[PDB]
């Protein structure tokens, strides 16, 4: 591996007990690096502080235990994935604060308990995916992260949404699928950038009138729950259309037929 | 199957004596276990303990005969089926108060003799089922479960419903089938969501007019009974169709001519 | 036909002379019968007074040419058909107005020259067919 000198992208799936010496010895020039590693521990060992040009890392089902420490000196990563390590604390990203182009945090599949409060000094957070684990509620210092674009918090044990959510100015996507919410905070619709909202398969009872601030709304998920019928204020979004109003067909008929019509016109 | 790490749902109908130990090993990310024993006598041994992800179980014809006290432990339980295991007082149920996202039970076909109280404890329940056992009566405490959706009591020996049913404003739909009730309680109608109500092959000899007030009513069961006429309030139901007006032919021709060409028009 | 107990709906195109007695006994659980006869005239004989059941007659190409009064009876009726039977005059709907369900009347292709005035008894019509008449 020492005579490919150009490599940018290598990808290993490939049951490994460690990293080898030689891909960090070539990794002067190497910018994403993933090990798929099925399970299996991985071990790095003090070599991974040489990838300094490093912007991405996919450390994948390697079993780690614990976030490394020498993440903390790769001063140019964006992107983090920790796909399948059985974390259920994550207090480390307290250091984090120093990686500033860090935008999109993923960690999935985990059996994470809650969200540690020094998260808001991750400012520069533009996406995070927390889904898919075991959180009961959200801290308010989440929301400090005030660059945030997609946020997914589906499949957690969420009662209610805070209304300090209103403070993500830039959210544009955000799903909450999946749990028991019987319904939506009014400041929810402080995030006036959202384009798309998939709360479909909860217990919602009512959606707020306030969907009418989504000026740029065009998807929107009501499907699983127990509504009669549908408030018209979904007639409010400019650019949503049939195919985008996410419900029941019993639940679309309830609507005046006048939506019906817009909704006709505007496919075609 | 130890090597296989990432299986979240296993299940066995396999003649079991006991709880396999490779099972509660690879219980660290198992979601959902079903064993179906066919009434071979199944041995718990509290290696059930260590599965705390467990979200659903079911231990099916395990003839247990009394409700283990292990799944007291199991905080993250949404659903329980107990099919055949001969239960006939579930008083235990107290402690699955701290369940909070249990909302199905499945107890049917065992001989059970009555419901105890602390069941309004259980708000957050929206199925229940104790149909085909042996209840006596029906507490006032059930209905303090009032996101309740879906009620089945059919097959018991109930002689009246209790006004208290005008409590459950989320009820949806409902079956007392082939029970000896002779008339229904006014209060029956408080239950503004209903959208099917199953009570066909009873007694009942008349239907009362407030069947009009269920608008959004699209299944009827009325079959099986010694009616001569039926009520023409039946046909202030906007969205029943011919197909859902579920009747014997001869008593459906007695409502009103209108009402069956509105009727061949809503099929169409 | 004895054996068929659960029969709602019989319909007999045969160039018959008469209605079968065996029908008629088999009449408990009929609902409706329908006979055409192909303008062979068919001979009723008062065994239609047992069919009590029935909800619906179509006595089609019979050559009637008479409204049989054995209908008065018969207090369940909802519709009659009445094709091909030269009908001219129809004075007899008079004695209808004690059929309460009756909300079809079909006496199409006869040559029927006015409709008599006692129809005002029949309140309870909701389906009327006189074309292809004299009127």
């Amino acid at each position: 591996l020492r005579e490919l000198k150009r490599l940018k992208v290598l990808r290993l799936k490939s049951n490994l007990s460690k990293l080898p010496q030689v891909v960090t010895d070539v990794g002067v020039h190497l910018q994403k690096l993933s090990i798929n590693n099925e399970g299996t521990k991985l071990i790095v060992l003090n070599s991974l502080k040489k990838m300094a040009n490093l912007t991405e890392l996919e450390l994948i089902r390697c079993d780690l235990e614990r976030i490394p420490h020498s993440i903390f000196s790769l001063h140019n990563l964006q992107e983090i994935d920790l796909k399948d390590n059985n974390l259920k604390t994550i207090e480390e990203i307290i250091s984090f604060q120093h990686l500033h182009r860090l935008t999109c945090l993923k960690l999935w599949y985990n059996h994470i308990a809650y969200i540690p409060i020094q998260i808001g000094n991750l400012t520069n957070l533009e996406r995070l995916y927390l889904n898919r684990n075991k959180i009961e509620k959200i801290p308010t210092q989440l929301f400090y992260c005030r660059k945030l674009r997609y946020l997914d918090l589906s499949h957690n044990n969420l009662t209610f949404l805070p209304a300090d959510i209103g403070l993500l100015q830039n959210l544009q996507n955000l799903a909450i699928t999946a749990n028991r919410i019987e319904t939506l905070p009014p400041e929810l619709f402080q995030c006036r950038k959202l384009r798309a909202l998939h709360l479909g398969n909860n217990v919602l009872q009512s959606l707020p009138s306030r969907v009418g601030e989504l000026t740029n709304l065009t998807q929107i998920e009501l499907r699983g729950n127990r509504l009669e019928c549908l408030p018209v204020e979904l007639g409010e979004c400019p650019l949503l259309k049939r195919s985008g109003l996410v419900v029941e067909e019993d639940l679309f008929n309830t609507l005046p037929p006048e939506v019906k019509e817009r909704l006709w016109r505007a496919d075609k």
